[PDB]
């Protein structure tokens, strides 16, 4: 039930988290 909701919440969140972290890493490297 709610476990699936949490799982899909994390599935949505991980892509944006990776994108933001990658942008921050690129900025720091530059």
């Amino acid at each position: 039930s709610i476990e699936e909701q949490a799982k899909t919440f994390l599935d949505k969140f991980n892509h944006e988290a990776e994108d933001l972290f990658y942008q921050s890493s690129l900025a720091s490297w530059n």
